[PDB]
């Protein structure tokens, strides 16, 4: 041995038990993967970093791109889990036809916003280039991560979705070069965008109880527009918020792209989903915006559950970039109608005709919850902050109450002697009240009357005579959580007169 | 402008969530002002010929 340790007078132990890393940001991104991927479908798998995305979940798949956005959004998250899904057996891949007609007579630049700003192409067309050469150039310039395999044929670019299903039906190629003053589009060249076939049969897994059995997830991101699949995820997260079994909470993030009537019809009373209302003319691939929103919400949960993912600072999906326009997607009438019916509305950070790229930010960070079990329009779970913070409060109160586990419980008159691992309902209630008062300004607001808001009863004073069981307690806590903060109606009243 | 607020050094513990940041990783933000090129000097000559105006 080593001197001073050989005589056994000093016995030394290292104990590396403090320095174990916490999980982090438990976000489960679910989406279809292409057959190029090495991941096993229908199995929740940890995704360490952005490196293995293409290898594991397919090159250019829906899950690959949504995971890329989740990794771009949060700080340095590695606890991103994924749930790859297989394409439906009879699924049909959407096919778009970007047909180009020429020939070009003058030089110029041909810029195209396909999908997101990460996939935009910017080619240089010279004079006399036929439509075939321009289509070949655009195909060669299409990013491989674009979830659409591009093939050129005599000037028609066929973009076939990498994933079968309706998820391919939301491609918006914008020829963001027309009328530009700086980048002059070539004379001749005409870009036209058609969608020759539509997506079809989608996955409907409905296996969350088996795949995600008790492995809790703060945020579930669904990268499918299928309302049946969204409904299955909703039912799963609703089961996760159930008094019947031990709740290990979560919150789902789905999108609903369509006309105002269609979006509103796709909604229900789901406090478990934060439905993201997207207009029909939404340029960005919807699951990318949904993934950014869910990733931002998760990356907040890890830090500040009371935060509302909302506004240009806290709800800014900076990874997403869509071209600026004067036509504002949802008109303000539609915005008010959507926010009224529990829909998360997202809008451009800046409006302009200069044709820059803008990052969408979330207008309201709400769940799709409007009304109680009596339909009794209620406000308990209107905010996504409310779900996140009710989960945080329940978990914090449970972890505090776990300190009374194992302690033997005396009557509320007994003065437990020192050295005895014990407590009585009076000491329990005192410690609970001190805990709650310790979380004022962190997890609750103040307390109207902390004595009458927190009550602890034994099972003997709740159940009938000789029916209550010993060691069972009933704790009622009427707390006031922070509210989201929806609108500030400012009424400016200029005063110009001095003698009135 | 303000060298104290232009150069900031954070550990990975005050950037990442609780128990998620790794020891020995730092984040340095430096907001500096580099020299600019110098593109044009718009000179506006205004000859003055009068003495009593």
């Amino acid at each position: 041995a080593q001197d001073a340790l050989s005589d056994g007078f000093v016995r030394l132990c290292i104990d590396p038990s403090l320095n174990f890393f916490g999980e982090g940001c438990k976000i489960l991104v679910e989406g279809q993967m292409t057959d190029d991927g090495s991941a096993t479908p229908d199995a929740v798998t940890c995704v360490t970093s952005e490196l293995d995305i293409i290898e594991r979940f397919g090159q250019g798949s829906v899950l690959t791109e949504s995971l890329r956005k989740v990794f771009c959004t949060c700080k340095s998250g590695v606890s991103v889990y994924a749930l790859p899904r297989e394409d439906a057996a009879a699924g049909v891949k959407a096919v778009y036809t970007l047909t180009i007609a020429g020939p070009a007579t003058t030089d110029g630049r041909v810029q195209l916003y396909m999908g997101e700003a990460e996939y935009a192409v910017d080619i240089g067309v010279d004079a006399g280039d036929t439509a075939t050469d321009i289509a070949a150039a655009i195909v060669a310039a299409i990013s491989p991560d674009f979830p659409y395999a591009a093939t050129a044929a005599a000037g028609v670019i066929t973009l076939t979705a990498r994933n079968a299903g309706t998820i391919g039906n939301h491609l918006s190629v914008i020829y963001t070069n027309l009328g530009s003053c700086t980048s002059v589009t070539p004379e001749g060249v005409t870009v036209t965008f058609a969608q020759t076939t539509a997506g079809s049969v989608n996955p409907t897994p409905n296996d969350y109880a088996t795949v995600v059995n008790e492995c809790c997830f703060a945020v579930y991101v669904l990268s499918s527009d299928d309302t049946d699949w969204q409904e299955n995820l909703r039912d799963w997260i609703r089961s996760a918020w159930d008094c019947s079994k031990p709740q290990c909470f979560g919150h789902g993030y789905v999108f609903n792209k369509g006309t105002l009537g269609q979006v509103l019809a796709d909604g229900d009373n789901s406090a478990e989903l934060s439905r993201l209302a997207l207009p029909t003319t939404y340029p960005v691939l919807p699951y990318l915006t949904n993934a950014a929103y869910g990733a931002l919400s998760a990356c907040s949960t890890c830090n500040n559950p009371e935060l509302n993912i909302q506004g240009q600072t806290f709800g800014l999906l900076s990874c997403i970039n869509m071209p600026e326009s004067c036509t504002p997607g949802w008109t303000f009438g539609e915005v008010t109608q959507l926010q009224a019916n529990g829909f998360v509305v997202s809008g451009p950070s800046t409006t302009s005709g200069q044709g820059n790229y803008t990052s969408p930010y979330i207008y309201n960070d709400v769940t799709n919850y409007l009304r109680d079990e009596k339909n009794r329009p209620n406000a308990t779970f209107r905010d996504a902050s409310s779900r996140r913070l009710a989960a945080a409060t329940g978990v914090a109160l449970a972890e505090f109450l776990q300190q009374f586990n194992g302690l033997a419980v005396f009557t509320k008159n007994t003065n437990i002697r020192t050295g005895i691992i014990g407590t009585n309902p009076r000491l329990m209630l005192g410690k609970i009240r001190k805990w709650a008062q310790d979380n004022v300004g962190t997890l609750f607001s103040e307390f109207d009357n902390i004595n009458e808001d927190i009550q602890l009863l034994t099972d003997f004073e709740v159940q009938p005579k000789c029916v209550g069981q010993p060691g069972i307690f009933h704790l009622n806590m009427r707390y006031r959580p922070p509210v989201r903060g929806a609108r500030i109606n400012v009424n400016m009243a200029p005063a110009l007169f001095d003698n009135c």
